[PDB]
């Protein structure tokens, strides 16, 4: 009513987005209409929800998400084309059950990318082409995956070129999490620099920002933004949430967040959006992975069956103290 609108507050700085599905669009419709000007599919544009079997395309739920966004003047981010998760086994197998060749997987990759991207061309302005290809642990640069194993390390080059051919007006993104821990930051920077230095059409880096109250520090976030911005790419914050639990905190029995967690989350969100507003010249969109605490994937990850309170609105869709600091930067 008298509440400020997130997209309006940040009109001059970046788009404000939310990850949704057909159910949460109904359940949180008014929040979305009042606050966001960008929408991402939380799951229904991943491989397994678009081509569950070869040649069987299931666009119904993704269509509903795109339809909602377009009927409310919201942009859409496409998430995601090539990922080591949520991809069916058929993609990598032949009739016998063995792994396909590099040429066969490339044909399947191109056909998926072309069919998916062409359908939403001119409604979807950018795509997370490659998701989470960098290793999250160890000394290696690249996480193992059947994509990488079968095609080789140039699978990402091919995926970007395929998406560019299908919609050359789209902004194409490398998207990843823990993007601000220095060791991983440098892997991501190295990987993207490598692709850009080969003329590969990668225009943006997606910072998932699945963050905690403590990690990463404001200094690590600032350094990552600058390190990524120095490549000349655009920056999207693609899956922002602020977990009430650190990585080591696998507690199951907390039925409400403490006054201290709520207060420290407000302060944390205030600091994060001040930092974003400061880098408004290179950050063009900030998407939350949800919008209110009645739906969050953090309820079940990394601990199944608990509850988390990661967003700017509570389960009753009322603004949290985090809301007020976020909009007053």
């Amino acid at each position: 009513s008298s509440l400020p609108s997130l997209r309006d507050v940040f009109a001059n700085d970046f788009r404000i987005g939310a990850a949704v599905n057909p159910v949460t669009i109904e359940m949180q419709k008014q929040l979305l209409i009042d606050h966001v000007n960008s929408i991402t599919a939380e799951n229904h544009m991943k491989f397994e929800h678009l081509q569950p079997e070869e040649g069987k395309f299931t666009f119904q739920e993704a269509d509903r998400i795109v339809d909602f966004a377009c009927s409310h003047r919201m942009a859409v981010r496409g998430h995601t084309l090539v990922w080591h998760n949520q991809t069916p086994d058929w993609v990598f197998q032949d009739g016998q059950g063995h792994f396909v060749s590099r040429d066969v997987l490339l044909e399947r990759m191109k056909c998926h990318i072309s069919t998916v991207v062409r359908r939403y061309k001119g409604k979807i302005y950018c795509w997370d082409v490659i998701n989470e290809a960098v290793a999250d642990e160890g000394n290696e640069l690249l996480r193992p995956s059947k994509w990488r194993q079968i095609i080789g390390d140039d699978f990402m080059e091919q995926a970007f070129l395929y998406a560019y051919e299908a919609d050359p007006d789209a902004l194409l993104f490398y998207n990843d999490y823990n993007e601000c821990f220095p060791e991983k930051r440098e892997k991501i920077f190295a990987l993207v620099k490598s692709l850009r230095d080969k003329g590969i059409p990668i225009h943006g880096i997606g910072m998932q920002a699945h963050w905690s109250l403590t990690r990463p520090s404001l200094d690590e976030i600032r350094a990552a933004i600058e390190r990524y911005a120095s490549l000349g790419v655009v920056l999207h914050i693609t899956g922002l949430d602020v977990s009430m639990f650190e990585f080591h905190d696998r507690r199951t029995d907390l039925a409400a967040p403490t006054s201290e967690m709520i207060e420290r989350q407000a302060e944390r969100y205030g600091q994060i959006f001040a930092l974003f507003k400061e880098y408004r010249d290179v950050i063009q969109s900030v998407t939350f992975w949800g919008i209110a605490d009645d739906h969050t994937w953090l309820d079940n990850f990394p601990v199944h069956g608990r509850k988390n309170w990661p967003l700017l609105f509570d389960e009753q869709h009322k603004p949290k103290p985090a809301f007020w600091r976020a909009v007053s930067v």
